[PDB]
């Protein structure tokens, strides 16, 4: 079992990369903030993420600022660290009816 | 939404701690290792894990050792932390039949 599923904006969004055996690959930066329940609290989360192969794809170009509902599997950022890295399995954006 | 679910083991429990509010407190490092579908893998988490209240009376003096599936809310160790931790709402010893 390891599944975080995260409300968040996107921060930054990278260039589309790719991973050494040439996969799409691409990091964005997110942003959580809400309200949780803890011992019957607010939190803030700055995360790293990335999508590789057609999620990569799909996530191409989102613009700043958007906001998502992502879920995936956490990991070490790199061998050995302690910054850890969200890898995303599913996003979607948190389409409105305004939207002006 | 912010919710981790996360098989793993203990490998330190602390001593019973407190908020500066004086509410029971309890962290634990917790080992996370399986495969998981990235699309198309192996993953290796340590996490430090933080229990309050009743949950972390609970999870006071868990063997190392101990296998578990947790759940709780990721949040900064501190601002402007690359460390993450997670915040214990549920944990559960995975149960056997051994022995022994
Ligand atoms: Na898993
Ligand atoms: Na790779
Ligand atoms: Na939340």
């Amino acid at each position: 079992m390891n599944t975080l599923e995260l409300s968040a904006r996107v921060l930054e969004c990278g260039a589309m990369r790719h991973t050494p055996a040439g996969l799409p690959a691409l990091e964005l930066l997110l942003v959580h903030e809400s309200e949780v329940v803890e011992a019957g609290r607010r939190v803030e989360l700055t995360i790293s993420a990335v999508a590789l192969g057609d999620l990569a794809l799909l996530l191409a170009d989102t613009p700043l600022g958007t906001e998502m509902q992502v879920q995936g599997f956490l990991a070490p950022a790199r061998k050995d660290s302690v910054k850890v890295k969200l890898h995303l399995q599913q996003a979607r954006r948190i389409a409105g009816s305004m939207g002006r």
